[PDB]
């Protein structure tokens, strides 16, 4: 339940990520694995990446960020009406790349951390709120697709 209000603040913030979407991505991970190591453990083709100096030069993570947040901004983009896009990403979520519901809670935080560090003038307290309620939404949509595929 965002208002449509909320959705334009989410859409207007989202437009900054959207003029770089690859270097907003390659912070996004740096801040999740900077701040819970053990997510790191997820990604096979980062197991053996020890500093951040090698996460920054690292052509696969940019990739993945980038991946991860043109997915992410495609579910933004259906402001709450997202089941379709949401379920393949249940799917493998759950089943292949064994995430726990908690870890998109960390990575919720990460997404927020690195628009507040980037974007503080567009990040006021406003968009703050309706940024968190849209994660939120989102986080709450996955687990319900978990509950339902069993996990
Ligand atoms: C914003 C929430 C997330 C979004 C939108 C997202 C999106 C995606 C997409 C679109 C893919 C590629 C296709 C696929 O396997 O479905 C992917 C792959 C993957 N994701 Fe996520 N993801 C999110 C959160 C996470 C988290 C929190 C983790 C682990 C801590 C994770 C771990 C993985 C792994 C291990 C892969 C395979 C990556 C590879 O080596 O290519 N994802 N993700």
């Amino acid at each position: 339940g965002l208002s449509d209000g909320e959705w334009q603040l989410v859409l207007n913030v989202w437009g900054k990520v959207e003029a770089d979407v690859a270097g907003h991505g390659q912070e996004v991970l740096i801040r999740l694995f900077k701040g819970h190591p053990e997510t790191l453990e997820k990604f096979d083709k980062f197991k053996h990446l020890k500093s951040e100096d090698e996460m920054k030069a690292s052509e696969d993570l940019k990739k993945v960020g980038n991946t991860t947040l043109t997915a992410l901004g495609g579910i933004l983009k259906k402001k709450g009406h997202h089941e379709a896009e949401l379920t393949p990403l249940a799917q493998s979520h759950a089943t292949k790349h064994k995430i726990p519901v908690k870890y998109l809670e960390f990575i919720s935080e990460a997404i927020i951390q690195v628009l507040q560090s980037k974007h503080p003038g567009d990040f006021g307290a406003d968009a703050q709120g309706a940024m968190s309620k849209a994660l939120e939404l989102f986080r709450n949509d996955m687990a319900a697709k978990y509950k339902e595929l069993g996990f």
